[PDB]
């Protein structure tokens, strides 16, 4: 792999998410060991780990749960032991138990309070990376720069020197970084961002289906991957900024191959200012007919698309 970090999600922990705290085995599950060693095997030395807010620290404000820190310790373990890193992305879409981030039930800093917390307990670890949170949406750019802010400035307030992958709003597609259409852009809104840590990077995510949300096993032609990510690649460039690729997928179709190839050798060519990426994904609990799914089969067989992302790894 020409850029520094690609792997998979290992999707499982997010399951269910109105289930409060939920219980382990039934509504969610984190990867098996297993999981972590397969991927390793195919070149991918990054897994993101989606988990929620809600399961992680059960009161805003208050104690992490430990139970959750341990199974999140545990995954940590299997990562470093086959030499990946990875990024603990909290898969809440701004908000917390139903309510965006802004509202007088969520305030902007019990984000930062949290991510004070994991990053106290993960400051030691060059395998670590931080997602700050999984699509931000229902919230300004503005605004989601604000809270941002605090969180970035929360963890480094720490000593923690590990990598933050920033998001913006508007579920923070790289196709629509730039769209002024509705008011501030994530382009504009993001630019004033400050990292006394020097290490950050701007996680974008992107969709080749018709409203680039996943929904649909199609792929609206060969080369619309590369295309959407032409507008944030520049952002990058003009802002020497670094960015991160944290959900991608395509169908097992040809089009869909094609589209795909095109997108990875497309940040190949732009491996200066794109970090890496993280395909969704792979984890256990998809059914067989789920499009997306990298999880290798019973079977131990490959999947078809990770042909594909094996090359670039
Ligand atoms: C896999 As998703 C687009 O709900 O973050
Ligand atoms: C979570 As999806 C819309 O990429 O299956």
């Amino acid at each position: 792999h020409m850029l520094k970090y690609v792997g998979v999600n290992l999707s499982g922990a997010e399951f269910n998410s109105r289930k409060k705290p939920g219980t382990l085995f039934k509504d969610y599950t984190y990867p098996a060991a297993s999981d972590f060693s397969y991927f390793a095997g195919k070149g991918m030395n990054t897994i993101r780990l989606p988990f929620l807010w809600e399961r992680v620290q059960p009161e805003l404000n208050g104690p992490l749960d430990q139970a959750q820190l341990g199974l999140i310790k545990k995954s940590l373990e299997a990562a470093k032991a086959n030499k990946q890193y990875l990024i603990l992305d909290l898969h809440n879409y701004a908000t917390y138990s139903g309510k965006r981030i802004g509202t007088s039930d969520v305030p902007a800093g019990a984000l930062a309070d949290l991510w004070r917390r994991l990053a106290l307990e993960f400051k030691d670890d060059k395998a670590v990376i931080f997602g700050l949170m999984n699509e931000p949406n229902g919230i300004s750019a503005p605004d989601w720069a604000n809270a941002a802010q605090g969180t970035i400035t929360a963890i480094r307030k720490t000593g923690a020197k590990n990598l933050i992958l920033v998001p913006g709003t508007a579920y923070t597609g790289a196709h629509s970084w730039r769209s002024t259409s509705y008011g501030v852009s994530n382009a504009k809104a993001l630019e004033i961002l400050k990292d006394p840590g020097n290490n950050l990077a701007f996680e974008a995510h992107q969709y080749l289906d018709k409203d680039y949300s996943g929904t649909k096993p199609v792929c609206t032609s060969d080369s619309v991957g590369q295309e959407k990510l032409q507008g944030f690649t520049s952002w990058l460039r003009e802002n020497k900024q670094k960015g991160f690729l944290g959900e991608f997928a395509t169908a097992n179709n040809p089009v869909c191959d094609k589209a795909l190839e095109g997108m990875l050798t497309y940040m190949e060519k732009n491996s200066d200012v794109w970090l890496g990426w993280t395909w969704w994904a792979a984890g256990a609990w998809w059914k067989p007919d789920y499009p997306f799914t990298v999880q290798p089969g019973k079977d131990g067989s490959d999947k078809p698309q990770m042909a594909i992302l094996s090359k670039y790894a």
